[PDB]
C-alpha cells in the first residue's frame, strides 16, 4: 500500500555526470562513451561564430577529481558534443529518446558535475517542466529506465519568468517554442493531463479510496466538451485503450471514471482528499500507476 | 526557482542492495563491508509470526541455510548474529561498492529517501518523513522488507531506516540500522495500530518560509502570536506542539525573509482558520509537512524573490 511520486533509481546516470567549464561559465555534462554532451550556451548569439573561435583546451571537463582531455568538439542543434580521450567506464546501456507532453521522467539535478537530488516530473502540454533548479543546474538530465537501458529524454537549459523550466532532448531539439538566449519568452497557457488524472483516480481505487465513484457513465464526446471547459487536455480513443488494463483490474470502465472526473470538476472535492491530495494529480501516467502497483525492478 | 519533493541520488545505496532467502521467504538485505543487514523476520514462517521466539528459531539455523545473492553472484555466509530486530549475516566478500556510511537514529519530523527494492533489485526512490506517530507513509508491496531509508549530506550515506512491516491502515513500520523499532511496534503479527497522527508544525512553517523565498506572500498577515497561544490553537487542528527548539531552528529562515517565527506562526493560525480559498502555496492546496527547515535551506536559493 501507499502511493508516492517515485523516481527511477539514479545510479546509472550519476556515473555519467561531469562538470564542464568554458571561461567563466560552469555547468553539467553527460559523459557517455568518449563524448560529453552539454548545453551549447556554455560557450543575439551566433553559436557557430562563437564555437569556431574555441579550441579543445578552452573546454575544461572534470569527472570527479580527474581532468578529462577534450580532443574534439561539434554542435548538434542546441547541444555541444565534446569528444574526450577516455571512454566512460561507467557508461550504461542507453538510448536518446524524445518524449511527448504528458510523459513523465526522472530528473537528476546537478551542480558542478555533482548530483544533489532526484525528482519525478512530467513534460507539461505547454512543453515546460515544473522543476526545481538553481543557477548551476544547466546540463542536468531527465531519463527513464526500461529494463537495464537508460533512455535519456531531457537536458536542462533555462528557467522562464514564471519559475518553470525549458530544455532539449539529447539531440539538442528544444521541447516547446523556446530558444537558448536572453530574450522575452513565456510559457503558453497550460492544461491538465487528462489521461494521467484518470490513471491516478484508478491508483486511488486500487489503494481503497472510492468515495468519488458513481453509478454514471458518459460518452467520450460529452466528456471532451466538459473537459475543454476546465483547461483539461482532450481525451482520445488511444488514451481510453491505454487505460484498458486498469479498467479491467478495478471494474470501472474508462468512461465510467470520466463521469467521476466530470463530477469532481463541476463540484470539487468538498473537503475530502484523494491519495492525500486536495488537487487532481496529473504527473502519473497509466504505465507509472501499473509499475508502482506491481513492483517492477531495475 | 521551484520547489519539489526531492530525494537524494540513490546510486550509493543501489550498490549495497542484495537478496536474502531463508527457506520460502525472500526479502532485501543491505551489504556494507563483509556484513549483510536484513529484518530478522526472514527466519520466520507466516505461522511463526504471531508469537515468534527469534532466539529459538535462530539457534536452529546454520550459515548455509541463508542464501545471499548480489546481482547474479551468490555470496557465502560465514557467520550470523542478531542485534535487536536486525539479522547480521557475515559474508566472505567485502562489498567493493561500500560507500562512506554511518548508522543514525532519527526523530519524528525528520525526512529521508527510501530506495524501494524487490528481490534485491531497486525499483524506485521517494522522499518521506518519520511521522509523529513513528510510522512512515510509504509505497511498499510484499517483498519490499529490507528496503532502506537514508540521507546523503556531503558524500556520506547516513542509514536511518529499514522496512519491516505494513500496519492495517496501510502505513509502514520499521527499525533503525541497529534493529531498534521506531514507535511501539513489534515484529509480530499481533494487533498493532498506529496512534492518532499529527501534522509536523515546524515543517509546515519551514515550507511557508520556502514559499516566501519563492515569491509568494498572499498568506502573511499583520499579526503576531505568543508561543503558548499558537500551541493552544495548533493543538485543536491536530498539529504537533511547537517548542522553543523549533523556534530556534527556524531562526536562519526568519533572518533571510525578514519574517519573525511568531509572525509566521500567526499566518499559520489564520491559514488553519480560513483554509486556502481556492489558492495554492507552492502548487499545493494542503499545508505540506514533509520538508524540514534543513531541507528548505538545502533546496531553496539564498536570495529571496
Ligand atoms: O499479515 C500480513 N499480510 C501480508 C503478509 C503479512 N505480513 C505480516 C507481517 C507481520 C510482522 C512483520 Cl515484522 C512483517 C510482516 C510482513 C509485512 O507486513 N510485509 C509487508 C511490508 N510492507 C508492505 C506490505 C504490503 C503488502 C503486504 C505485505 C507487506 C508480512
Ligand atoms: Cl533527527
Amino acid at each position: 500500500s501507499g502511493f508516492r511520486k517515485m523516481a527511477f533509481p539514479s545510479g546509472k546516470v550519476e556515473g555519467c555526470m561531469v562538470q564542464v567549464t568554458c571561461g567563466t561559465t560552469t555547468l553539467n555534462g553527460l559523459w557517455l562513451d568518449d563524448v560529453v554532451y552539454c548545453p551549447r550556451h556554455v560557450i543575439n548569439p551566433n553559436y557557430e561564430d562563437l564555437l569556431i573561435r574555441k579550441s579543445n583546451h578552452n573546454f575544461l571537463v572534470q569527472a570527479g577529481n580527474v581532468q578529462l582531455r577534450v580532443i574534439g568538439h561539434s554542435m548538434q542543434n542546441c547541444v555541444l558534443k565534446l569528444k574526450v580521450d577516455t571512454a566512460n567506464p561507467k557508461t550504461p546501456k542507453y538510448k536518446f529518446v524524445r518524449i511527448q507532453p504528458g510523459q513523465t521522467f526522472s530528473v537528476l539535478a546537478c551542480y558542478n558535475g555533482s548530483p544533489s537530488g532526484v525528482y519525478q516530473c512530467a513534460m507539461r502540454p505547454n512543453f515546460t517542466i515544473k522543476g526545481s533548479f538553481l543557477n548551476g543546474s544547466c546540463g542536468s538530465v531527465g531519463f527513464n529506465i526500461d529494463y537495464d537501458c537508460v533512455s535519456f529524454c531531457y537536458m536542462h537549459h533555462m528557467e522562464l519568468p514564471t519559475g518553470v523550466h525549458a530544455g532539449t532532448d539529447l539531440e539538442g531539439n528544444f521541447y516547446g517554442p523556446f530558444v537558448d538566449r536572453q530574450t522575452a519568452q513565456a510559457a503558453g497557457t497550460d492544461t491538465t493531463i487528462t489521461v494521467n488524472v484518470l490513471a491516478w483516480l484508478y491508483a486511488a481505487v486500487i489503494n481503497g479510496d472510492r468515495w468519488f465513484l458513481n453509478r454514471f457513465t458518459t460518452t467520450l464526446n460529452d466528456f471532451n466538451l466538459v473537459a475543454m471547459k476546465y483547461n483539461y487536455e482532450p481525451l482520445t480513443q488511444d488514451h481510453v485503450d491505454i487505460l484498458g488494463p486498469l479498467s479491467a483490474q478495478t471494474g470501472i470502465a474508462v468512461l465510467d471514471m470520466c463521469a467521476s472526473l466530470k463530477e469532481l470538476l463541476q463540484n470539487g472535492m468538498n473537503g475530502r482528499t484523494i491519495l492525500g491530495s486536495a488537487l487532481l494529480e496529473d504527473e502519473f501516467t497509466p504505465f507509472d500507476v501499473v509499475r508502482q502497483c506491481s513492483g517492477v525492478t531495475f
